[PDB]
């Protein structure tokens, strides 16, 4: 029912999106029909757990706060979208990374995914008195994952910054805010009880969640094999300021730092190689399930203050938090 | 007095966003004074005609409709700063087209030019009753134009849309909408006088002058020297569907057809030789005084018409439509 639901308002949004280019914008069919595909590839196809988790929070404050829970659901819904149709945007300006008319259409496409949050959104939500708030919210949350994807890109331009604060500095601006925080304060706002929550272990719950899910996602890249991680580690490679990066320079000799030095950030498949090897040798990987148990308890007794006040609010964050854990 | 006045609020809008950088978002000094510079070569340098437009029509509103002069005033040159760092955003992207650190950087620079026009407005319009419409009616132009972008870089793509009609669609959605209606919209709006002005008028106004300047822009592409242009015109090479293509079409042979087809969209310096002589034989600098004469018309008619509710909103009109004459 949540996914099946949430698969019909995409229908739903995408038919008012193209209609609009079609009888607002003067856009031939040739072009509609090209942006429908464009729109299912970079939209569709992934886990969805953004936009359900709006689906999920607001499913639990109507039951433990009737025409108005076919509203909320449907807002919630349109919410949704807005996450995976910004999530479809930050990947597309991934791709772009790594007379061009094919760069020329991934920047538009990059273009019309941000657009399309901002016109689902004044369409759907056009006489809902949190129209404002939501969008406001949504603009400052995607204006700080571009604040921390400038943090991420020059982690290693300016080893000074290889340290864990600035990597749950990281960790916090470029995933937690977008990821954890904003699929959770906007089920609180189309359920209309978004004043009736703490803020500050919300806030402090999603950035711990996002974390926990970076640092198990930077070890699955360095020992996870390609086929049963879904892509190429590349990490060492890339010299990104990973979890296992700042963990080995702390307990890392004055030579094992030289040596790590000496080989991190270059695409030589032997020394690859070798800052694994000085990542076994560490212990790293017993060093992570010590600090993810940390993480955990955490999380677990955060949730149980957020109940105090905001009992059915706590019962989303735990089935947020059971999708990482 | 304006650009004085315009270059002060720029001062002010800047240090807001540095500083809301460094305080709440734990940013470091290096990559503050980063931004900074970033800030100045993409907003500042240009002519500032979308900016100081915002001025011209809100200082003649406020005349012609005393503290809510100083401030009508102070929310244009904020109104001015949007568009200019719209006008930034747009050119980054632009960049892009024609593990890189630099492109990564490129990328994020124009996703936080275009953040910066959200995080101004937020601020400096939080208590304004126009915060939610302002905000609509620019991204809706945005979006517009990411749309008019689409337009132009598949002119080529699905010479069939080598067309008058399509050629006035591309230049609305592109670069009409942003350049010429959103100024003179939101001079209206800090001035509050939005609904006493024909829209209908206006919308006309402002695709005429942009249709003005894009054909006199695509002449001068093809016939201005690289020195006095200020670049190197690469219409032809690049197969666009400028106004030249597009005429040259409806009065050439069956031959000349065939020959601009053979020769139009490639890069040897004698094939564009050839173009510009097809150019030059079927004498459309001449078509082109006729063309650009009947448009100034319709542009000096239509100002009048705006003059009879709207008295001293069509003085700023004409001294937009004097930058562009
Ligand atoms: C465009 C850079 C970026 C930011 C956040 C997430 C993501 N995948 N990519
Ligand atoms: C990014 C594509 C674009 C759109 C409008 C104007 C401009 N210079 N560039």
């Amino acid at each position: 029912m949540p996914m099946q639901m949430f698969m019909q308002v995409y229908d739903e949004i995408q038919m008012f999106l193209l209609e609009e280019l079609e009888l607002k914008f003067d856009m031939d069919p040739n072009r509609v029909r090209y942006l429908r595909k464009m729109m299912d590839t970079t939209c569709l196809g992934g886990k969805y757990n953004r936009g359900l988790t709006v689906i999920d929070v607001a499913e639990s404050l109507l039951s433990l706060s009737g025409a108005r829970r076919k509203r909320v659901l449907h807002d919630a819904c349109v919410c949704g979208w807005m996450i995976e149709f910004l999530q479809a945007h930050y990947l597309v300006e991934d791709d772009i990374m790594d007379p061009d008319v094919t760069v020329q259409c991934a920047i538009n496409d990059g273009l019309l995914l941000k657009s399309w949050t901002h016109m689902m959104a004044m369409h759907f939500f056009a006489d809902r008195p949190f129209l404002q708030d939501l969008l406001c919210r949504f603009n400052r949350v995607d204006y700080t994952t571009a604040v921390g994807q400038l943090y991420d890109v020059t982690s290693m331009f300016d080893f000074a910054e290889f340290t864990l604060s600035n990597y749950k500095r990281i960790v916090k601006y470029k995933t937690a805010y977008y990821t954890y925080l904003l699929p959770l304060v906007m089920g609180l706002i189309v359920s209309e009880a978004l004043p009736t929550v703490d803020m500050g272990v919300t806030e402090e719950l999603a950035m711990l969640m996002g974390e926990y899910f970076q640092v198990q996602d930077d070890v699955m890249d360095c020992f996870t094999p390609p086929e049963r991680l879904g892509k190429v580690g590349t990490d060492i490679q890339d010299a990104k300021c990973s979890w296992l990066a700042v963990t080995f320079l702390a307990k890392a000799s004055s030579a094992q730092v030289a040596e790590f030095k000496a080989n991190y950030g270059s695409g030589d498949s032997e020394k690859v190689a070798t800052v694994r090897r000085l990542y076994e040798e560490a212990d790293l990987q017993g060093d992570y399930v010590a600090y993810e148990a940390a993480v955990a308890e955490q999380v677990k007794e955060l949730i149980e203050k957020l109940r105090l006040c905001s009992p059915g609010f706590a019962a989303s964050v735990e089935t947020l938090w059971g999708k990482t854990y």
